[PDB]
């Protein structure tokens, strides 16, 4: 069981699209992607990991407001209605002087195992307003599960 | 053969103490927490990984002596004398202007494979004074093993 | 079947140095380090893994350069073109006011599994103004794949 997606940032729906047929992109033993989340085949241990690469405008009126890189992984399940945090991992963006702007990049990356259930889906969840400034080129954003 | 633990500053004893009894913490197959340290179970290959969540005061007087942030994953073994590091990374902090206020937030992740043996133990080391700022809420600092 | 190396800059030839021999390096079950490329034994599935660390002097002309940390892994296979990025992360530096000094210090790790072919080598890709920069020590520096 093994699966590697890559992802962008789509214009019409306002969300990070996985995808599981472009540049390096593979499914296995069951592990598989529907509507931008990762189906377990099957009760046991996973390794999950994830990474969203940015490039941010910055820019005084959008860092007086303040705004974290947050990039997390959530399960699904069909026992229950709202979500779960698997993990998380959160950044302080666009660390330099405001007036002076420039193009700033970053790159968040979480991996861990998990006891996870046959029927549980697995999403991403990255900060909403940063999400126009996710990049693909080659890998730089990819979420991935294989069985331990 | 996985254990994942999470991790608080603990006020009382001044450590990252890991758990295997909250959150996503599991231990199975022989991998177990003695102490503050993974006891590995057998000899063969394991993937080692790490992460730590900090959310840094930053302050102007707690700055200027250049503090970074820094976390390693050590293995003591019976096959040598004291500890040797299996990886660490290193940041600098506090990258923002001195006198201006926020809480800054960032976090650190390793994770690789290495050779080890039976009854060897593997614990953290994390930038003492940095420590009362370590964020465990829902797993944002964790550390696990799993045998490959 | 995995492997992990350690690397270093080599201060004879302008280059990121992969050892198999060093530290907690170790070879097993075909995979190899040849040149500074991990070949790939078998066709499979394979989680790929590397981390470049960093202490940079940082100074004024290479901070308006606005030059930034790039680290990728990239494939070689003559079952496609050239050399294509399994995966990629890039990273501002020097994000700190340069007149007055302190050296920058961070680092940048990746890892995912991929589907990889018998006769496949890896390598790496730095920012080549970086390479002098470097850390050498401990487990900053690595490299590595197993097989799932």
């Amino acid at each position: 069981a093994a699966i590697h997606l890559t992802g962008g940032y789509n214009s019409e729906s306002k969300t990070l699209d996985w995808r599981d047929d472009q540049d390096q992109a593979f499914s296995s033993g069951g592990l598989k992607l529907v509507n931008r989340e990762i189906i377990i085949p099957d009760d046991g241990i996973y390794f999950v990991y994830s990474q969203v690469s940015l490039h941010i405008s910055c820019t005084s009126e959008l860092t007086e407001e303040q705004v974290l890189m947050s990039h997390a992984v959530m399960r699904f399940s069909e026992s229950y209605g709202g979500k779960k945090p698997l993990f998380s991992a959160i950044r302080s963006i666009c660390t330099q002087e405001p007036e002076s702007e420039n193009l700033w990049y970053n790159t968040i990356y979480l991996g861990a195992a998990f006891h996870l259930r046959e029927g549980d889906r697995l999403g991403t969840d990255t900060t909403t307003a940063l999400l126009p400034m996710v990049e693909n080129d080659n890998g730089k954003t990819f979420f991935g599960v294989f069985g331990l």
